[PDB]
């Protein structure tokens, strides 16, 4: 049964590799081990289709702009996580769309947004403007914390309702 190519966007140390962990193996990383890149096979059932997820966990700051255009080139849908307490992290958000849409040529390419670290105080980046950019960018946009696993879930399942759907239109 199918396969879905997800792969993990985002700036240096929003949580993208913490996030992934707790999927996987239900735990939650508490230290900073900076990711070059890393890949996880996971099998889920969504909507009661069995899914084999293939997920690439991207570096926070790419040495090489191709190694960027590869993961965007084999994805099937991004994970495009920034931080609440992250504006930069928030604004890059914009960058990778923008790289990863010139890398397809194709405005519709599977997207989920995910404000990660939602158990801090140190909000920097409120809700709506995350909800305007998500809805401006016709994507879903889901709140997580990889600390507590709130949305963890839901963000990666998402995403792969989103490459779905996407087929589904492609088709027609
Ligand atoms: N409080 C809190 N801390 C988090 C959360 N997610 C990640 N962290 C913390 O933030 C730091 C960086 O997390 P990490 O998963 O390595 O971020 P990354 O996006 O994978 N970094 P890189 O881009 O270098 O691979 C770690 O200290 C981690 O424990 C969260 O949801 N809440
Ligand atoms: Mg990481
Ligand atoms: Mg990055």
């Amino acid at each position: 049964s199918t396969e879905y190519k997800l792969v993990v966007v985002g700036a240096d140390g929003v949580g993208k590799s913490a996030l992934t962990i707790q999927l996987i193996q239900n735990h939650f990383v508490d230290e900073y081990d900076p990711t070059i890149e890393d890949s996880y096979r996971k099998q889920v059932v969504i909507d009661g289709e069995t899914c084999l997820l293939d997920i690439l966990d991207t570096a926070g700051q790419e040495e090489y702009s191709a190694m960027r255009d590869q993961y965007m080139r084999t994805g099937e849908g991004f994970l495009c996580v920034f931080a609440i307490n992250n504006t930069k992290s928030f604004e890059d958000i914009h960058h990778y769309r923008e790289q990863i849409k010139r890398v397809k040529d194709s405005e519709d390419v599977p997207m989920v947004l995910v404000g990660n670290k939602c158990d801090l105080p140190s909000r920097t980046v409120d809700t709506k403007q995350a909800q305007d950019l998500a809805r401006s960018y016709g994507i879903p946009f889901i709140e997580t914390s990889a600390k507590t696993r709130q949305g963890v879930d839901d963000a990666f399942y998402t995403l792969v309702r989103e490459i779905r759907k996407h087929k589904e239109k492609m088709s027609k």
